């Protein structure tokens, strides 16, 4: 019997949701390697050829286009890259969009009205935020957000607007602590994708904290994507492309969904309804692509000492 590899760089629970529901369906068992978008992406780097990994399934895309650009994926099935919108794959059809997510401002209004809350993400380089907020330099998705900075504004004004951050700005190692701090009156605001709300309230029942959407195409509105790849070293080509083509049918992405509010990929799925509209998002016009790598914004990071 096969056994398809999944190197999962999304969140554990969700790699396990995915790989259940397909292994119930097909009777093909899958064993997941777990690990962070850029550790399971060098690792596929270092093994080469004797990488196990069939599939690749990341938080973010900066690692999907690095290893994309090193010819490491195998192009998707047609049928598959059919299923999203071609701004949501790959542009040579070697990686794919499964869910996409939003930057927002959580806050606790008992501690801010939410007509106070700063305009911009661009204000927080501002002295009068300094101690008012909680940001996580080290996570992908803040990096995702500094690359948008720097497409949108500029490398000056991103280099100046981190700068600030670096003085003012809160530093938390972890998505989940900056949100519970939040939600515990220990920092006033933080910068985190939108989901980790919904995790903690569906974990507590009812928040303190809400959710402030920048909207008006700010860099704090960015939307970015998950994705999903077949090795082109996998021994397991036609089963591997099985698996992702199963991650955008309507039972993967609801299996997906279920651990995660996020967006679907999936052409014509509707996300959960508590969920704000994708369409009232009003995000900057930002392409994975355009973010690319992402490799300006690390530099710019290292520079900044973040």
């Amino acid at each position: 019997p096969v056994t398809l590899t999944l190197y999962n760089g999304q969140h554990a629970a969700t790699g396990i949701a995915i790989a259940k529901a397909f292994q119930d369906k097909t009777g093909i068992q899958v064993k997941i390697r777990k690990g962070g978008d850029g550790q399971l992406a060098s690792q596929i780097t270092e093994e080469g050829a004797r990488s196990p990994a069939d599939v690749l399934y990341t938080e973010e895309s900066p690692p999907l286009i690095r290893l994309a650009s090193a010819g490491l994926l195998a192009k998707l099935e047609p049928e598959t890259l059919a299923l999203v919108e071609p701004e949501h794959a790959g542009g040579n059809g070697d990686w794919i969009g499964i869910t996409a997510r939003t930057r927002v401002l959580a806050y606790n209004p008992k501690k801010i009205d939410e007509k106070d809350l700063p305009k911009s993400l661009m204000d927080l380089s501002d002295p009068s935020w300094s101690g008012r907020f909680g940001f996580v330099p080290t996570s992908g998705a803040f990096l995702e957000q500094v690359a948008a900075v720097i497409k949108l504004k500029g490398q000056e004004e991103a280099e100046d607007w981190l700068t600030g951050l670096k003085a003012f700005g809160s530093i938390y190692t972890n998505n989940v602590t900056a949100m519970k701090a939040v939600e515990n009156g220990e920092v006033d605001m933080a910068l985190i994708n939108n989901y980790y709300w919904y995790t903690l309230k569906k974990e507590k029942g009812e928040l303190n904290s809400r959710l402030h959407y920048f909207g008006n195409q700010d860099p704090g509105a960015l939307v970015t994507v998950s994705g999903a790849a077949v090795l082109k070293s996998s021994k397991h080509p036609r089963e591997a492309q099985q698996f992702v083509a199963f991650m955008l049918s309507e039972e993967g992405q609801k299996a997906i969904l279920s651990q995660s509010a996020e967006y679907p990929m999936r052409k014509g799925m509707q996300a959960d309804p508590a969920l704000k509209p994708f369409a009232e998002l009003d995000p900057p016009k930002l392409t994975p692509a355009d973010l690319g790598e992402a490799s300006e914004a690390l530099s710019l990071e290292r520079d900044v000492g973040l």
